[PDB]
């Protein structure tokens, strides 16, 4: 829920997107 989207629950990316 950090960056962009991707990983990460279904919202935003894991950091390192």
């Amino acid at each position: 829920g950090g960056g962009g989207r991707g990983y990460e629950y279904n919202k935003q990316c894991l950091i390192f997107c």
